[PDB]
């Protein structure tokens, strides 16, 4: 298998990279495979797994050996997850992590301020299409000097002490990156309010001032957001927590806002989803009820509106839900049922045994941490689709 | 002496860095004792650049070794200066650089956009007051992708093929950097003319939006400047060529906006170093009159470099650039040590040319005519004159 | 295809490391192929060559760039040669190469003496069953410190400044490494005589010290050459300028003694194949009548004596044909010619088109380096074989 | 302070590097100063140590952080030694330790094989004089695969999960590498007597081959050693459990045969040093009456090191090493104080215990059992006595 050849051929520079393989590389193998990869893809992807990511990982926590650096993206503080995006068609993997430095955590970088843009910088030069400009961007407009870092750190837990995450979309044939930027430091270091900074960095942008409809797009986000959102610096939920953008050109970027808050319930759901009236349309009404089902059949909850250049107009957001804590065999039988009311009936036959086959070191009707969240879209072009993020460590230890 | 110890010490990782450090490091030493930098700041100092600097110089060219990026930042094609800044009190030292990615000058990498930035990071983990905010937002504003970075290198010859460099200062026992972002390659490939995607870049800036003060600085550089600079977007001069800041806290960076230009005269260094008649004070005219004298005391272009503070509402005298690549060394120690004299520095005068030869032993620097590539002047309303030497190590070397 | 895969998901450290690949990759690519590697070690293979192989193999020398290291394994004196090994049944490929350290070729390093154990200090921790004790062994008997190979490189031409060359047998689905060790520089700069310092390198082998057999076939090979090499400290050709072993448990690893000569006819081909008439049974006949066909059909020859621990009777050696100089399409037409002989009809069908596929750069009817060696063999137990070098960056650029 | 300054100019590429700084560099430095190194060389040891040894170190264990691979070296784990040697003229500052590699003491890499050599591979490329034949000889003889290995950690403790370390000699301006070589895994793997394996080993040397006098040393050694150590496979004392060599011209190198054994007192040491009645001169007694008094003055075994040289016949007494762990270091300050004055080193009498405390400013040295691990002594013909001791740093500092 590629997972299995690629470790014989290559081996690990360290036994921190090796123990990051022999915990995520044949589930990775395993995931690729089950969404119809070609094994040329696979190898590629595979490859470039181990080449780039591996060290991006940092090291590999475990009993007896508890790195200076804890990620929030896992349960057991590792900076991975692997995710699927589901459609009625195909489903498409996706990484996503932070690349930790070697001093993160640390004194000397106490955010893990640099290790993400270091990843990007290697991918620039192995892929042609990947732009850093947005990048730059907003982290010359969030990120935060030594000193700020320190600060933020004494007022922040442990697996919260960072500024940049990373995702990478294996689509097509292609490695597409993104990444979200944290609000939440420079919030607290200098006591700005999250939705004023936002919308600073975002005012900023060279896009913004040159695209029309993208700020008729931002000033409708903001009247809807500006209510719902604190006014003053604290950091009380609902609040704006991060800004996701595509390392793309800044021209075909989507631009992500995303707001976190730990209630949710009808009301809300239609609040967040239809912008609070805004849209009435039937399309938005037909993702409504999918979400609402979504929910009757099955942290903060996490809801994401995506704008891109060009266009005026909003669309429904898309919404996550955290899934740590519940029963990973529940969550499957859940989904299989969802699947069913959507008419995506390959899906719903596959999904229990295929996740299964995923994570063969686990039990899943005993574990509650390796499915992590789920997202749900609707989109006017491209349809329904669903996000689900998996711990992967927590399905192979 | 330092530079020998530490080579013994530390050997070499490759044969390119050895050469780097045969070439460079002596002459870099010497500056240091000629400065008045304790032993201790001179292992700092020469520590540091074995360590930081060498892997970042990439391939040292010579004869039968054509590297895939070549610098315009010295004769030879070398991507290193070094400088003095000469006061009445004392003198500091400046290392000039680009950091050479290794796909730099390929199809990987046309114009060399990654490299600094890596070097940047690694000075900000060893550094607590190192800051890339700035640097971030003008690689943003100004830096290209791959397709625009080979659209350039089509349209630029061989030694302009970048969009940044870095300065190091070697003040106060620290190490104090600086870069200055290229115009040009954004300005060719978007047809836009220079002076609105330098001014549009600076008004997007976290610091411009926060300080009223900077934007009116700006604002009168900008009246100064738009009857002057090209309102097309040709490459014409004067032309507003490069944005330079401090890696430091932004609401504490200089911003600087350098004119570069090909003709100068008695007439244009007063409109230049007056801002046409705005500034009238004696402070100015007082500068003004000293650079007048060096000028009559003595091809690249002359630079003249506005540089800009938040929290200062009101434009002071640029600094101005001499090139002097192409006039004899021994003129131009002559010349300086006159210059010296008439600014009362006799100490300075005394001792500039046995310092000269001391620093360049490699080489008979009264024979050379690119060993002093420029000359900077200027005056400060509080600090006073100032003097910045800018010299081609790897020219006073080979 | 494999090596075009393998160069999306890895990109490249360096611009020499990219220009390696690129001039030699879709070759080795090719070779695979047409050998009957699976696609699974196709990636193996060419993965190992992309993480190990190209840092090892320096800068690449091309025009403007003259790097201080020149290596005698190829006509534009790139350190790396590519080789097939011809059954009737089957064809194997294996990688020659050195492996050039970071200052080879300058004062720090004159000989190149560190960069192949370095190599195989990362295939030791990659390949379990990597064994170093024999090459530590003849490292210690013929390496030199720095002061005596700057000694020999005032006595050597550029192409001959080293003293350690490896090869890479890529074999069922593993790599086993090989190298060959040069007496020259240490008998240069001791000026002790060439045959004294082999022989008493050997005779220093924990493996000598305990096995009989060995014993007695060395004793016999040192009786057949010591009338036949110098008895001088001279570099006078035929000589013992090379030993080597294979990188595995001593007691498995074949001990080679090969000759240099610049003389070859008829009765020398017959005096070192049959070691002066100790051998006369009917194997070795059979393989004395297809070295001569081979010579009539069609730097120094080379005569190469193998033994193994356990073996008390010397083998005929096998003897290498220099073919630089020689037109490569007319080499190909002989090579077909003397297949058929041998009755191995397919390798005699598809010889050509498949060298030609192998190297479309190049127009083989009008090169004359791109064969580069010819190797004959023949084995009681093993059968016949032939050993082809390929000056693989001459194939391609 | 240099290794301030050092710290300054070149920070840490990575933590563990960074807190091997914090817990050893100061006092190192302590130790050159002590040691009358001028500023120069106490730059080129720091930066060395530095660039060379820190990435050698690998992970520094600390609460929390448990590493693959234990060291033997040090009380905690940590492989690293500091050791001053002391003559009536000089003393100079020595380190040991183990290179570690990145998969050490894991399936890949189970006895720790391959990092000392690539660090000896750097300082050939660092030093002239450096030679790596006879590691490479010993490498070849006592060395075992990798299947050999992981048996070998079935059969021994964790913080014997090796087979070489290095140490280096930081004297007359050099750095001087040497090695041990353990033959213990060998010798438990291939159930062969650990003399058997020792001899069998140095028989085949180059060297050896070559020189009559060294085969005849070592001759009488063998008849020494063959009635005393064992002569069956065991792991039992007095062993040979080591050989040393120096990395240096092979003709030049001393080979070491190191005895490890747990049973002393004064007719053991007359043994010993005597080679059981073999040597009777003056000289001979005269240190035999020396090492008395240490033992009088004064659980991990006793040391009895045989130092041979090619060209020497006749063997010499050999150094013997004291265990020190788990005694009061204030108890050894005091005793060595009552040695030196024996010894007529007055000057070393009156500044030892101020310059203990001087070189571990961090832990209250009269409170510790671990810091002083070894001690050991000398004489010699030409050279005189001299003492050695050997120094747990990271006890010093944590
Ligand atoms: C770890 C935190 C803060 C939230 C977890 C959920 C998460 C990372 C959503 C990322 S948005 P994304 O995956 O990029 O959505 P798509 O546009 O790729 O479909
Ligand atoms: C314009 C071209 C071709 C190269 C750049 C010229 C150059 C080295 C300008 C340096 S300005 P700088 O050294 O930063 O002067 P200060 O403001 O530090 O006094
Ligand atoms: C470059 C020089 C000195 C000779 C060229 C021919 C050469 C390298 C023969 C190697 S012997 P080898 O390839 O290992 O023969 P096999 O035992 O692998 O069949
Ligand atoms: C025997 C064990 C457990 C560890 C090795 C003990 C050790 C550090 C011996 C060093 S002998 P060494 O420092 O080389 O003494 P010198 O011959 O240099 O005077």
């Amino acid at each position: 298998r590629p997972w299995q050849i690629l470790s014989q051929a290559l081996g690990f520079p360290n036994y921190d990279q090796e123990l990051w393989w022999q915990n995520t590389a044949e589930t990775l193998n395993r995931v690729l495979e089950q969404c119809d990869y070609s094994v040329h893809l696979q190898y590629k992807y595979l490859a470039f797994y181990h080449k780039y990511i591996l060290p991006s990982l940092g090291p590999f926590r475990r009993p007896g050996v508890e790195p200076e650096y804890i990620s929030g993206l896992s349960h057991g503080g590792h900076p991975l997850e692997i995710s699927v995006k589901i459609d009625k068609s195909k489903t498409i993997c996706r990484l996503g992590l932070q690349a930790i430095g070697p001093l993160a955590g640390t004194a000397r970088d106490p955010l893990n301020s640099f290790g993400d843009r270091e990843l990007l910088k290697n991918l620039a030069t192995l892929l042609p299409h990947v732009d850093l400009r947005l990048f730059d961007h907003f982290n010359a407009q969030v990120g935060l000097d030594r000193a700020q870092c320190a600060v933020a750190t004494t007022k922040l837990i442990k697996e919260s002490h960072n500024i940049v995450c990373t995702s990478l979309d294996l689509k097509d044939g292609e490695v597409i990156p993104k990444v979200y930027f944290s609000t939440i430091p420079k919030g607290l270091v200098t006591e700005t309010p999250l939705f004023d900074l936002t919308f600073a960095a975002i005012e900023q942008m060279e896009v913004y001032h040159k695209d029309a409809p993208l700020r008729t797009a931002l000033s409708s986000l903001k009247d809807f957001l500006r209510p719902r959102v604190p006014t003053d610096a604290s950091i009380t939920p609902p609040l704006t927590g991060l800004i996701g953008v595509d390392c793309i050109d800044p021209m075909l970027s989507r631009l992500k806002v995303y707001l976190a808050t730990f209630r949710m319930d009808l009301s809300l759901i239609r609040d967040y989803w239809t912008l609070g009236g805004l849209l009435t349309d039937a399309g938005t009404m037909k993702g409504l009820e999918m979400v609402e089902t979504l929910a009757k059949t099955l942290l903060p909850f996490g809801i994401n509106y995506a704008m891109k250049p060009g266009t005026a107009e909003l669309a429904p957001p898309q919404i996550y839900f955290p899934l740590l804590g519940i029963n990973d065999g529940f969550i499957a039988d859940a989904l299989v049922e969802f699947f069913q009311y959507m008419g995506w009936e390959d899906q719903a036959n596959r999904y229990k045994d295929e996740l299964k086959a995923k994570f063969p070191n686990v039990d899943i009707s005993q574990t509650k941490n390796v499915h992590r969240w789920l997202g749900v879209a609707y989109s006017e072009t491209k349809g329904p689709s669903m996000n689900i993020y998996y711990d992967v460590v927590a399905g192979n230890v």
